[PDB]
């Protein structure tokens, strides 16, 4: 099952729930520009190896395209195109002046040296310079790619551009020393927490004293649990990793859990915590469940056993459509996967704005702006949910596609 076909099928599913012209749908089913380039670098042994690089710009009706760069040995053009299509709706649902973009290199960075990684980043910039820019296409960190690569890429772009403009704004996720932005580390978790708070508010419930269970204990789940406990006052009762999971009714402190994980190798054998597997955690009775791990974790098999009132899809697509329908029939409020984790792209947009303006904000300003954006986006999606009597995921798709379609119609690209 190809990923781009999956994305197109999802888009058609969304379109049959809204009034959109056929020509606009056909336009949206095709990326507007796809760039495939060869990336030659010099290895440490002296030889020259050529890698395959991609840069897909799905749509730029609303503004310059946005999207990360992946360095994964399993990268394909279909995956990049599907992720660019997903990024279009992701930036549209938050009402950002951005389009959809995505890049990738077919490479295994685990076997590349520090110098070789720098050469790869610089060569990728030298190859895709003609299709990227501060107002054309803004890359971002992604799978197996870190802010250090962002700094290298920005330096190479500035060298090529000869400092004729805001070279800091060409790429986001940069280190603080060079055009970086505060609050980037906790962006996704902050957005997820804000969406969870808004969902609980809408449902008429109090977070203070409520249980939460988080699956996956990476950089998105640990901050989610942390900020949940501080801001929402919720009692974290269960966390899990790929190896295993733990559960303790009284409450878990994520700090020593992460310490233990980064000292033991996994989040298990915690004192007073019962060792449980991911499936037991998923079916555990809680108030908020936040899957922040490998995709497709809530399927039709365990959909009925879920007892969480709110399911926050922090990860990218952890719920299958059939399990999604089952959860909807059970009165479970699902936050769309590309709406819950939209804090990262929002903070990236804030970083781009700071770079473009030459003025940089503080932590509090970034946090309050992110709160405003997430609150407005979630209430828009929820109002569409209630007005159209369609699925929340479907409501988010309707909102995003409606915004993109209006932008296209205003530009005159589509006449209907």
């Amino acid at each position: 099952i190809d990923p781009f076909e999956m994305a197109v099928k999802q888009l058609e599913r969304a379109a049959q729930y809204m009034d959109i012209s056929e020509e606009a749908l056909e336009w949206l089913k095709k990326p507007m520009r796809i760039v495939e380039v060869s990336v030659p670098i010099e290895m440490d042994d002296g030889s020259v190896k050529v890698f395959t690089g991609f840069r897909v710009q799905h749509n730029w009706a609303r503004g310059p395209t946005k999207g990360g760069i992946r360095w994964h040995p399993a990268e394909t053009l279909s995956t990049v195109k599907a992720l660019a299509t997903w990024m279009t709706w992701k930036v549209a649902v938050v009402d950002l002046p951005y389009g959809g973009g995505k890049g990738g290199i077919i490479v295994n960075p685990k076997e590349l040296s520090e110098r070789e990684q720098e050469r790869l980043a610089r060569a990728y910039i030298r190859a895709v310079y003609d299709v990227i820019g501060p107002w054309t296409d803004i890359p971002a960190p992604d799978v197996y790619t870190n802010p250090k690569i962002m700094g290298w890429m920005m330096d190479e772009y500035e060298t090529i551009m000869r400092r004729k403009g805001p070279a800091f704004g060409v790429i986001t996720g940069k280190p603080l020393s060079i055009g970086g932005s505060l609050g980037r580390g906790t962006a996704t978790a902050q957005g997820a927490i804000f969406t969870i708070r808004e969902a609980a508010k809408a449902l008429g419930i109090d977070l203070k004293g409520k249980k939460i269970a988080v699956q996956g204990y990476g950089n998105a789940g640990y901050y989610t649990a942390k900020l949940a406990k501080e801001q929402l006052g919720m009692t974290v009762v269960a966390v899990s990793d790929s190896r295993g999971g733990i559960y303790n009714p009284d409450g878990l402190d994520p700090d020593e859990v992460l310490k233990w994980k980064r000292e033991h190798g996994s989040v298990k054998d915690f004192p007073g915590a019962t060792n449980i597997t991911n499936e037991e955690l998923l079916e555990l009775e809680v108030d908020v469940l936040a899957p922040a791990a490998i995709e497709e974790v809530i399927t039709e098999k365990n959909a009925d056993n879920i007892k969480a009132k709110i399911v926050a899809e922090v990860a990218n697509g952890p719920v299958t459509p059939e399990a999604d329908d089952i959860l909807r029939e059970k009165g479970i409020l699902q936050i769309p996967d590309f709406l819950c984790n939209a804090g990262g792209v929002t903070v990236s947009y804030f970083e781009w704005v700071q770079n473009i303006n030459g003025y940089y904000w503080t932590e509090e300003e970034v946090r309050e702006k992110l709160d405003k954006k997430m609150t407005k986006a979630f209430w828009e999606v929820y109002n569409t949910h209630k007005d159209k009597n369609i699925h929340m995921r479907d409501a988010a798709y309707v909102v995003a596609v409606s915004r993109v379609y209006q932008a296209m119609k205003d530009r005159g690209w589509v006449k209907k």
